[PDB]
């Protein structure tokens, strides 16, 4: 079932974001794969 | 174009995010598909 | 290192969502491929 996310962070030196889901004991995350670049 | 998201959730059993968007009708939807873990 | 994501945007043009990062001049960019609908 949908839960919610306390926080989203990204790393570009591993390239994937990392959600921290509110469920349970707690020590849930959703995680992918991404593209990390600059922008102009 | 790009429209700000509203609301994030995740989902363990599905393995997807859904994140509601403020766009025209408000019933529009973005969904990836995502790993969902437990971590120590 | 893991950065914090500003805010989060999508796009059912493109089919892209983009993370607006708290890193640097402001102008990195978490960017994924999703699916973008309309609900009922
Ligand atoms: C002078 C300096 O340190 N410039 C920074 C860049 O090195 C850095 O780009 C990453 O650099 C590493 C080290 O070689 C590469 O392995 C990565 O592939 C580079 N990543 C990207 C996406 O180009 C950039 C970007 O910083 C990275 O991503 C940020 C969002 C954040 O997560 C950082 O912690 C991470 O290093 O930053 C320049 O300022
Ligand atoms: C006893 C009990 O209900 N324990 C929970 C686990 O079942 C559950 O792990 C999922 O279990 C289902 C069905 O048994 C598997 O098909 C899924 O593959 C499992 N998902 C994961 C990620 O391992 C976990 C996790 O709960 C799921 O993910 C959460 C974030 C939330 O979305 C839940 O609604 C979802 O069911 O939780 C145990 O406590
Ligand atoms: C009359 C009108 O302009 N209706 C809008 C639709 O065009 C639009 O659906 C997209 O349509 C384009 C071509 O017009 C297609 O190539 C895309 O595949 C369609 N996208 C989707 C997801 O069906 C919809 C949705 O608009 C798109 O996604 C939004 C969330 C936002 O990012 C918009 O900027 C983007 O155009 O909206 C109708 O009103």
């Amino acid at each position: 079932a949908p839960v919610p996310v306390t926080k989203l962070v990204c790393d570009g030196d591993t390239y994937k974001c990392t959600a921290y889901l509110d469920y349970g004991d707690g020590k849930w995350v959703a995680q992918w794969d991404t593209a990390v670049f600059h922008t102009t």
